[PDB]
């Protein structure tokens, strides 16, 4: 209470701030103040009195120098608590009071468990992952950070960038995988997150992929694959995308695909399938089967007259399926299936490999032969042709039937029938025991219809009788032998008429070698008594003059007649056996020869045809144009060699529309061409001219190219729909696009007319190609003109479109 005009009430600087701050630790809650006397401070939580150390020395709380009240080490509890509420600092002098603001000091704190705790994730090489976290709630706020593996992790990173609670890498690898923990701290401490994993799988891998293989028929093929992968992958064949036809394929535990028994079918372009979650990774390898050429029907010799028409079979069976053609023994020439020739030749030759030859000549005899070449080798086999003539020679003739052995009783009348056949006519004459007949004797005589008849019968006349047919083709003979007893005529089986079996089916050769030949027939049986046994009759014009057995008594209807001449043509002839006597001759056999056949052989070798056709060069002249959608090409040959099937021609187009894209293809099929003509092609275009010589799969090289462009045809069709603007006086022009084939050509220019209203004064603009529309200068005023546009070429005059009569205006304007 001393007063004094310098002295004034207290009045707080610096206030206090709210703070929070942890246990055990440290503070210090500021204030200042200015007073006249300097004031006395004195500090109240919620309304208490603050006791400082002052109040008493074993308090932890110190009021400085300055008025601010410093804590040694906050102090908390459960129940009893402190420090924790609202301070306010007061300054009082005797002129007054002066009470601070609020400040609350707070206790820190953080809790245990985490609002969003890391959850598992699981993600496929190259793909982002976004683990996420919440701490527990604290005051302050925590913040947080990430370890993997008990290793913090720094953002440092444009992959990696912690934003919020949301952890993110991009492009991940497996060093990625592992324990993941989220730790959130404050300025009580930190807690760690329960671990969130992160597995990194990946796509399949194959480690060993299968390799292409080639590989003979019945053979056993392999291929391996080996792959990896997280998680591991499971492995799967296909063949050409379709699922394995089941059979000769297994599956391997080490997923090794074995066909045990190949085969032409197996073969395809096979492929190895491994997936697992994260997708699937798919190799393939090819397989490829060599079946060498071999023949299914191969072509055996024939004998055949005249005027006929034969057939050569020749199938053929391989991989890949061989082509058949055909070549006669000393000739160079070689003939092919599809090819045509001029309808003025016999010879040609069917897509399964038969050669055919109609209206045989002479000519036309000798060995042919058919070949089959590819990659995997090359077969040849060679049959006989025999042509003959009017009757080169004709066959002997031929006794039905002959004389039976009669039983007659004396003094009768003996009747001996003998039946004949043949070119030329043949003459029957008889022979007793072997000397002529009748001789002498007038009680017998020869009948024409081959019959012998003796009268006034006697002992004497007993004995063996021969029939014999003669011509100058040759001469059989059919003897029997006749009784003749006082009484025995008994009746055992009296005169036979027609009662015998009627002939067999004509010989059907079958096998033939040098010393043999198999036969083939069937019965007859227009007869009565069933047939026992076979037959066999036969004749050579080199080994005799006359028929004669080669078999008898043959049980069969498929006989191989063993031990003849070599080299020797032969007919057959068969009969049948049964107790009545014998039956009437089959008709002959088809003429045959015996030699072995010409066994399949190897040809010549595919390699070396390459090489003959690789070494052909094709010289091509230069294409001359004909008219502008046809073009004459002529190429000539250094020297063409034996194995060529003909010339394969190719021409690219270079011009416009599609250029430098794939080669027309059309091919000259017989070799002895020199030149071709293309069809249908486009006028003025420009076009590249190749020419390669061709076996069959096989292909030679090219000859130098050469370019030739068709000469130039104007349009037939021009761009129409002419548009005219006004003018704000001059007349406009329009068009759109004209046809692609309607142009004729490239497009030079396009030229506008103007014969109107004036038939002294027609407007001429000449612009180019690229021009599209264009106003025209010097205009008439008023007068009413046409308009009338056309495409060009290089050719000059071009076409005129759709005419536009408008009306135009005056000057400046259009009324
Ligand atoms: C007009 O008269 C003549 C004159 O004899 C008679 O022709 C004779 O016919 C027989 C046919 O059997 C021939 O002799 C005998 O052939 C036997 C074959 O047996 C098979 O034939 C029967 C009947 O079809 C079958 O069913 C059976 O399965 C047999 O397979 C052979 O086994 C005998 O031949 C013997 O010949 C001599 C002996 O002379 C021996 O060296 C041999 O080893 C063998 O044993 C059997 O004798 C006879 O060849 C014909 N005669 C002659 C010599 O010309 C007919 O009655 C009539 N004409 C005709 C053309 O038949
Ligand atoms: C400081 O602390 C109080 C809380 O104890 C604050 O809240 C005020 O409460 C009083 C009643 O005690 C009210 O009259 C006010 O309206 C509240 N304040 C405002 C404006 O928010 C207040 O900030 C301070 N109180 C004092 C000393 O006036």
């Amino acid at each position: 209470s001393r007063l004094r005009q310098e002295d004034f009430p207290p009045r707080i600087v610096e206030h206090p701030s709210d703070v929070i701050v942890s246990k055990g630790e440290p503070t210090t809650l500021n204030c200042k103040a200015e007073g006249r006397p300097t004031p006395t401070i004195e500090w109240y939580k919620d309304g208490e009195r603050v006791e400082t150390d002052k109040d008493d020395p074993r308090s932890h709380r110190m009021l400085l120098p300055s008025g601010s009240l410093f804590f040694l080490r906050i102090v908390h509890g459960r129940r009893s608590k402190p420090d924790e509420g609202s301070y306010v600092c007061v300054a009082r002098n005797y002129l007054g009071e002066a009470v601070s603001r609020n400040a609350s000091l707070e206790v820190a704190l953080l809790r245990d468990d985490f609002r969003q705790n890391p959850t598992d994730v699981v993600v496929a090489a190259g793909e982002p992952a976004i683990l996420e976290c919440q701490p527990p709630r604290g005051h302050p706020e925590p913040t947080i950070y990430w370890k993997k593996d008990k290793v913090r992790i720094d953002d440092k990173e444009e992959r990696i960038s912690i934003r919020g609670g949301k952890l993110m890498i991009s492009n991940t690898r497996k060093s990625d995988a592992g324990m993941y923990t989220c730790v959130g701290t404050n300025m009580v401490g930190e807690r760690d997150s329960d671990p969130a994993e992160l597995t990194v799988f990946e796509r399949p891998t194959f480690l060993r992929r299968p390799i292409n293989q080639v590989v003979l028929e019945e053979e056993a093929v392999e291929f391996r694959c080996q792959v990896q992968g997280d998680p591991q992958p499971t492995v799967r064949w296909k063949k050409d995308d379709a699922d394995l036809p089941r059979g000769r394929y297994d599956i391997k535990d080490d997923y090794t695909l074995r066909i045990k028994k190949t085969m032409s079918t197996d073969e395809g372009t096979y492929m190895c399938i491994a997936e697992n979650r994260v997708g699937k990774m798919e190799a393939s390898a090819t397989l490829t089967v060599r079946a060498p050429p071999q023949f299914v029907v191969r072509p055996r010799d024939q004998i055949v007259a005249q005027g006929r028409t034969v057939t050569f079979p020749c199938e053929t069976k391989g991989n890949p399926q061989p082509a058949v053609f055909w070549q006669k023994e000393g000739s160079q020439n070689l003939l092919f299936p599809n090819q045509p020739q001029q309808p003025n030749s016999r010879c040609s030759v069917s897509p399964t490999g038969d050669l055919t030859i109609t209206n045989i000549q002479r000519s036309d005899a000798g060995y042919y032969i058919c070949q089959a070449l590819t990659v995997a080798g090359s077969i040849l086999a060679k049959a006989q042709l025999e042509v003959t003539d009017v009757l080169t020679d004709r066959p002997p003739p031929i006794i039905l039937q002959g004389p039976a052995n009669q039983t007659l009783a004396v003094d009768g009348t003996a009747l001996l029938k003998c039946k004949a056949t043949g070119d030329p006519l043949p003459v029957i004459s008889w022979l007793k025991e072997g000397f002529t007949f009748p001789g002498r004797d007038p009680r017998a005589t020869i009948q024409e219809q081959g019959t012998l008849q003796i009268k006034n019968l006697r002992i004497s006349d007993t004995g063996t009788y021969t029939c014999v047919a003669t011509s100058s083709s040759g001469e059989t003979s059919w003897s029997a032998v006749l009784d003749v007893t006082e009484s025995g005529a008994t009746i055992s089986k009296n005169y036979d008429l027609s009662d015998l079996p009627g002939p067999p089916s004509k010989p059907q050769v079958t096998d033939v070698t040098k010393n043999s030949v198999t036969l083939s027939w069937q019965p007859g049986t227009p007869g009565t008594l069933p047939a026992s046994a076979y037959i066999i009759e036969a004749f050579s014009q080199s080994v005799s003059n006359s028929w004669q057995t080669v078999a008898n008594h043959v049980k069969t209807t498929l006989y191989t007649v063993r031990g003849l001449r070599p080299n020797t043509i032969y007919l057959f002839m068969v009969r049948a056996i049964n107790p009545q006597g014998l039956s009437d001759p089959s008709p002959m056999s088809d003429p045959v020869r015996t030699q072995d056949i010409s066994p399949p052989a190897q040809g010549v070798d595919h390699r070396q045809v390459q090489k003959e056709l690789g070494d052909v060069l094709v010289r091509l002249h230069n294409p001359v144009v004909l008219t502008p959608t046809t073009v004459q090409v002529t190429w000539t040959v250094d020297r063409q060699p034996q194995f060529i099937q003909g010339y394969r021609v190719m021409y690219r187009q270079t011009s416009g529309l599609q250029a430098t894209s794939s080669w027309q293809n059309l091919d000259a099929k017989v070799p002895t061409e020199r030149s071709a003509v293309l069809v249908n092609l486009k006028k003025g275009v420009t076009y590249e001219i190749k020419v390669r010589p061709y076996f069959n799969e096989f292909q030679g090289m090219d000859s130098e190219s050469k370019t030739v462009r068709t000469t130039e045809e104007a349009p037939s069709a021009p761009p129409q729909s002419v548009t005219v603007l006004t003018v704000g006086t001059s007349i406009s022009v329009s068009w759109d696009p004209p046809p692609p084939d309607h142009q004729n050509g490239i497009i030079q220019e396009y030229k506008i007319w103007c014969l109107g209203n004036e038939t002294r004064f027609h407007i001429n603009k000449t612009v180019d190609a690229a021009i599209r529309s264009v106003i025209i200068g010097g205009l008439f005023p008023g007068i009413q003109y046409r308009v009338e546009v056309a495409a060009s070429t290089s050719a000059g005059v071009g076409v005129k479109s759709e005419p536009q009569p408008i009306i135009i205006g005056r000057r400046n304007e259009v009324v």
